[PDB]
């Protein structure tokens, strides 16, 4: 929320550009703030609040909140300790972590931080250096494999066109890419006991044949707003998506989440957790590993709060809350 | 409405604030009004207003307008004579005045202003402190409690946050808090002949069940923008309540009521009555009881005018109105 | 259009705020705009256009245009010649011409211009007074009556009050008011042959009712957003009318025209003809008989022009258009 | 996109307002943009991208991209090689070129430069010389005959009249009006075996008349709000038209394409190609022929670039996808 501010003020021009853009006119990186201000929960009043709890289960595994730090990559472009401080504070607020194949420090490296990291997972060109980057993944612990489905390629930013922006000296450290197909999802389903998470589906179909496939989650996600310029925003195909599963996976939204009451629109709307990206990134680049554990502490205690003034002593019961589109 | 201005002038920062702010980003705040203003009424013509009247029976009572003042903590805030202002200003006006819990001078010396005084109950920890200000309340006059339902604990409010705002001296002159639940409900029921109206609810089914509860009333408010942020406002689902309800209680409405127009478009939407809460103040800040008067007046004869140019001899003429929403 | 600059430069400021102003805090004003701009006519091409007319029959009488002056009171105010100067101009441009009940100049020497005028009726606390003025009008040769039944009394015009506006020296010419009813409508038909217009009609059953009445004619009208501040535009309320009314009567709107093209959306809505208020007093006071000749003549083009590239060579045909609902 | 602003920089601005401008208020010209900017693509993720092609088939002929440049006259305005340079981008690009009636180079020549050239025509009063321009444009290799059927005349353009702007020295180069009727095409029709495309349809019926009547193709267009202001935009009526239509012909829309991701907006929609005007103007006023092959590469790009993204690896997928509409 405040925070971007300070990482504005501290992150080169180049930098924050890169953290803040989305692709073309940046259509859909605004429809997903605009789309989630037009929801209005239905709050319910005079239930029991004794002991409301935000923690949920997901892949085998309690969480603190219902949500997960988004997969970032390069993460020491915004701080010097990078994926490690992030993964750190994230595993001291009880939040899984995404690790990007992009980490600029290595995935074994992040995983022993503990927790309960996710390994957020790019198509290589090589099946078999696909599959080997699962295998490193699994062996080193983590507890899903997030795979990337929404870049067949790059989309086009023009933030970073305009800049002329490259990585400086930071590298992709799991490294001594192709677009993925559902057969790529099938290779993954057969190659690990993980759950299989596919991140960036939009359409009920793809939801549906995401379940028909054995994944085990799906994140309803327009990228950001990063990939296709004007892909309809996660949060307005969510409701739907959610329907149409009916239970068979966990379905997670991202796009544009900047306080608890934002969860809890989403979670209304029959999300099972959300992600979230960019703030994490600017309390990395404000303040380090303790930059992020105060935006995680806040947001937990925001959480709580509207869970709360909602009538909601769970986050299943958040999820069977009404919700009313408005102006 | 006018009067907003000469309030902020004479006010402090953190008072003027206090009274003005909503909680988070101030979503459902904005919402009120902009709800409001997207209703228009459909008005009839060429019926008979020789004896056009604004006043309403509610709670065994006549009211001079379908109009309460909104309970309002800490008055004194404002204006020295605080809370003993408004009430005589509301008993000459012919209008109900909600006592709240908190406010800064007690309810009997209120409540002996005379006029038709109704009781704000929060609930406290003790379901006996609780009862007890209810038995006070009732043994002092008061026509009805008005249980406050949507604050088990008070909103973020980040006005007062940034100010690092308190109660400065102005003192809750009633005393020498816990959520309430539907027990809680049945306990103030069982033990008042008074009837008991909740404040605080925005669900169709919590309407209904206010109504198999016992209730005397409900009032569809989101609480100012001051709790829930992102909740509905109470407009937007005043008109489904009060089918739900089907005469089985009083419906009230507040948030953002303005003008004597905003009655009407409330009054048209089916609410037997709105409460007015930062209005009233912002009269009390600027003028003491005498602003407060004027502020009635100007509205009572506002809500007189609209009623006639919609064809309406009576507010139940009025409730009858249909509206059409626009932009 | 134009216009509106010069007579804004040339009237005293009371005088235009007096011309351009609404009721309350304008809503009904701004909202008669905002909703023609909503309206997309959907054109029809490759028809023949040998012959475009715009020319249509009404109360028995051919028009120019479908297009009549609206009554604006007093119109002395914004040019020496006053009503006789617009009326001359109507006269010529064959259009109708609305005579004031307070006309800033006698009816009678209005009517004498000649043309086809119609009179607008204020009600008068006498029936007496009432039907000698109807009498007067049908004396004089007016061709229809004009009933304005939204204003049991005058709305509450902030700008005026905040002027202390009060009208100098011009005068009601007519004179040497009370509410309007159905048994007043009534009385008025028994009372002439001339066809009753009844002005001021937003509810579908009250435009049924006026059909019922023996009405000839109605005006959905808000008028002008000056009566009750959040009556729906008469263009939201056009549609349903019409329907409702399935030719019974004649059915006119205004509010908000300031085009050719507004008149074709009003005339595919299904107006009869619609009424023109401001914009000919903003050609009155710019350049007196010649303004408002040549604000005539500009009109007749652009409804000629956009009923051509709409292949309408009639207006009947622009009535059978179909419209799309927009942002 | 960018280069408006070097055509604005280098043009006169007569030029520019001629080129930029529409009818009336330009609402029609506003409403291309913001109905295009309301449409979101649902897209399609993990399908086979091997071998992605924008390629279509029209009009007997494969073309590169579902586009073609829409007819714009008197190109010499822009740049000394006019109309020329344009097309040699557009052979060059493998897009069809529309060679307009009121071309400033000769259509002989414009068609010597060989692709694939359609040719615009405006009907004359004379059915010969109407019938002979089409022989020419058929003798010299044109492709396609575009009648253009929504000018019966030209649309009122109040920049121009501002300007008092005027044809300089540019001159009419395939010469030494009238309106346009179903019997016109039908003559047209006759007299060729080009297919018959007819530019600027927009209601449905017109749509399936035009398919009765023979025509090869239309353009659901509002000739870039140019004509009747306030007439619907193509991209609103383009679905309803694409359903009605049911493959009798070839459906285009123009009016505010200005990405590769609108293109796959209107393919979603069910265009079989769009037309893009200004854009490829402002391409040739600010560098001439590289300059409108610079433009037609970078769309190419942002046309594939936003097929893939989207899942589709052909138009005719791409016309599969999914849309919602959104704020
Ligand atoms: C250059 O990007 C790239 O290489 O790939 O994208 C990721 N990197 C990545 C980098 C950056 C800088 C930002 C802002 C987002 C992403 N994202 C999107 C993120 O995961 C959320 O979907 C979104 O940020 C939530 O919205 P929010 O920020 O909270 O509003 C990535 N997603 C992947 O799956 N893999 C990645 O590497
Ligand atoms: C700090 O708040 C707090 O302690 O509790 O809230 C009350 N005090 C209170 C204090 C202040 C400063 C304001 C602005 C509103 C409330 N309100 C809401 C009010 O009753 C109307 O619902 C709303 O104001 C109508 O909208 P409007 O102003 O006309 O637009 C309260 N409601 C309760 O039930 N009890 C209270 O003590
Ligand atoms: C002070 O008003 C008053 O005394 O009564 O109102 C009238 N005088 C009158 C005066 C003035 C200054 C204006 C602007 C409108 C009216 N109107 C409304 C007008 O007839 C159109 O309905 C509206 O103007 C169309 O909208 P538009 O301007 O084109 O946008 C009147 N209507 C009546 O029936 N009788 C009147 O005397
Ligand atoms: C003065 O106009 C005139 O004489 O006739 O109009 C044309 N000339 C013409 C000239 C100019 C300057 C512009 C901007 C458009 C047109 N157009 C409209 C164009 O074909 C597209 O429909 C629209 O431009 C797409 O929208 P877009 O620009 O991409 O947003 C023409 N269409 C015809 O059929 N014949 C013409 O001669």
């Amino acid at each position: 929320a405040d925070l971007e501010r300070a990482a504005r003020d501290v992150l080169p021009g180049e930098i924050f550009d890169f953290l803040a853009g989305g692709s073309g006119t940046e259509a859909s990186l605004v429809a997903n703030r605009t789309a989630l201000e037009r929801v209005f929960v239905i709050p319910r009043m005079l239930r029991d609040l004794t002991d409301v709890t935000t923690e949920i289960d997901i892949f085998g595994r309690r969480a603190a909140l219902p949500m997960a730090v988004a997969p970032v990559a390069y993460q020491r472009l915004f701080h010097p300790e990078g994926e490690l401080a992030v993964a750190r504070a994230a595993r001291d607020a009880g939040v899984p972590y995404t690790i990007c194949t992009l980490s600029s420090v290595s995935l074994e490296e992040i995983a022993a931080v503990g927790g309960r990291p996710w390994f957020q997972l790019f198509w290589l060109r090589d099946e078999k250096r696909s599959l080997d980057l699962v295998r490193r993944a699994e062996d080193a612990g983590c507890e899903a494999i997030v795979f990337t489905v929404d870049v067949p390629w790059m989309g086009r930013r023009l933030r970073d066109m305009r800049n002329g922006f490259a990585l400086p000296e930071v590298t992709a450290a799991n490294f001594d890419f192709a677009p993925a197909t559902w057969e790529s999802v099938e290779a993954v389903r057969a190659h690990t006991d993980l759950p299989v998470v596919l991140k960036g589906i939009l359409a009920v179909e793809d939801a549906r044949r995401a379940v028909d496939a054995g994944a085990g989650g799906i994140v309803v996600s327009n990228h950001g707003g990063r990939q296709l310029d004007g892909a309809v925003p996660g949060i307005e195909m969510l409701g739907e998506i959610v329907a149409a599963v009916s239970g068979g996976c966990e379905v997670l939204v991202d796009g544009g989440i900047r306080s608890g009451g934002d969860v809890l629109k989403a979670t209304a709307l029959g999300a099972s957790a959300v992600l979230v990206g960019r703030p994490v990134m600017w309390a990395l680049a404000a303040a380090g590993q303790d930059g992020v554990r105060q935006l995680l502490e806040l947001l937990a205690e925001e959480v709580r709060d509207a869970m709360g003034l909602a009538g909601c002593e769970s986050v299943g019961a958040a999820r069977r809350l009404n919700t009313k589109l408005g102006v």
